[PDB]
């Protein structure tokens, strides 16, 4: 019921984000006008044969880099049945690959600095079918919905994982392209790549590295853990994700204002303090149920012996909240947005979604923790109260 419509309501909301700020200037488009809506859904692009053959091209190429990378090899997860998943990940050879490729194809004129804003529109078209046709064969792998939520767990061909593959490879480098496409665009409609462009892709940049510095981490989350892939995975995948975080990069593209140094200092200190919450808390996690014994902010630390054979740090960020790296990467999203500064709503809606996803997350991770921990979660719930903010909520 609400999952056949939810399904064909998310590639139009894409669309029409896309198309508001490209053809529109960022503005929120609503009218009752029929003329109106006419001339906003023309703006949607159909399937050129050079879009599929270059997304195929491109998809084909992060599979083929995904199967063929180095190494190392890694164990996954789910200690019981055991059940316990080979997995070959070379995301950083990949990714330094990728790019020095993709730059290399550039400077050899055999494609265009600006591809991927020009040939945009029909891409996403090309990627929302391609996503259907690929969730159908997903579908055929492994019950009216299921189309949604998918069967066979984490299903592979000849040593690829494609939750994992669909999360990182074709989904997420595809983002840092189209941003750097973008600011390419921006330099050949303007004569310079202006501050807040800079801000935008760098902190995206940065945020990824960060994120294939850390591939061996995505091992554990809900999305490999637990929820067995289906469209809305995979079209979360392959599509929502480049095409909605792009979006500022998209909106400066014809919005060259610059921002007053205080908001540079405020902005770009957001970021750190973002980085430093949300990579700290998880370093620090680590670092202390490595080693209990070690001093965490000078302090002995102070831990809840869980009887389960596992340790909670009640000190340092996990001791202020239990979800000061929500707040991290809350933050980290804010700083991304606010170069945009406030011509627009659309290049916020992202603060906005990213919230409710976190909020949702906490929620899960909760409930989680108490069905593992049980009375000692109680504790340690007892310990530090705050889920996210932590004074707030």
């Amino acid at each position: 019921f609400s999952w056949l419509v939810l399904m064909i309501a998310l590639p139009p909301l894409v669309y029409y984000l896309w198309i508001c700020v490209t053809y529109y200037q960022g503005e929120l488009v609503f009218t009752s006008d029929a003329a109106a809506w006419r001339r906003f859904w023309s703006h949607v692009a159909p399937p050129t044969w050079h879009a599929a053959g270059l997304y195929a091209a491109w998809f084909l190429g992060q599979a083929a880099l995904q199967v063929w990378a180095p190494g190392p090899t890694v164990q996954g997860m789910k200690l019981p049945d055991g059940s316990r998943l080979d997995y070959r990940m070379n995301g950083i050879f990949s990714f330094l690959f990728t790019l020095a490729v993709v730059f290399g194809l550039v400077t050899m004129g055999w494609l265009d600095a600006t591809v991927l804003y020009d040939q945009l529109g029909p891409l996403l078209t090309v990627v929302n079918i391609f996503t259907f046709v690929f969730a159908g064969f997903l579908y055929f792998w492994g019950p009216f919905y299921d189309y949604f939520m998918g069967t066979a767990l984490n299903p592979r061909i000849g040593s690829l994982d494609l939750k994992l593959f669909c999360e990182a490879r074709p989904g997420m480098i595809f983002w840092l392209l189209m941003n750097l496409s973008m600011a390419a665009k921006q330099y050949e409609l303007h004569g310079t790549v202006t501050v807040p462009m800079l801000l935008v892709v760098g902190f995206q940049s940065f945020y990824l590295i960060d994120y294939f510095i850390h591939e061996e981490a995505v091992l554990t989350t809900w999305d490999i853990k637990h929820e067995k892939f289906g469209w809305m995975l995979c079209w979360g995948d392959l599509v929502w994700l480049p095409f909605t975080y792009t979006l500022q990069a998209q909106y400066l593209v014809h919005h060259t204002h610059d921002l007053p140094v205080w908001g540079i200092i405020a902005i770009v200190a957001l970021n750190l303090a973002g980085y430093a919450i949300f990579r700290g808390a998880n370093i620090q996690k680590h670092h202390f149920r490595r080693d209990p014994n070690r001093i965490v902010w000078g302090k002995p630390a102070k831990y809840i012996k869980t009887k389960q054979g596992s340790l909670l740090l009640t000190s340092g960020w996990w001791g202020i909240a239990r979800h000061m790296n929500y707040f991290g990467d809350l933050m980290i999203a804010l700083s991304w947005c606010l170069p945009a500064a406030f011509g627009s709503p659309i290049p916020y809606f992202h603060i906005v979604y990213f919230t409710i996803l976190l909020l949702h997350r906490e929620k899960r991770d909760d409930a989680m923790c108490l069905a593992k921990y049980g009375e000692d979660w109680l504790q340690y719930r007892k310990k530090v109260p705050w889920r996210i903010v932590p004074k707030i909520y």
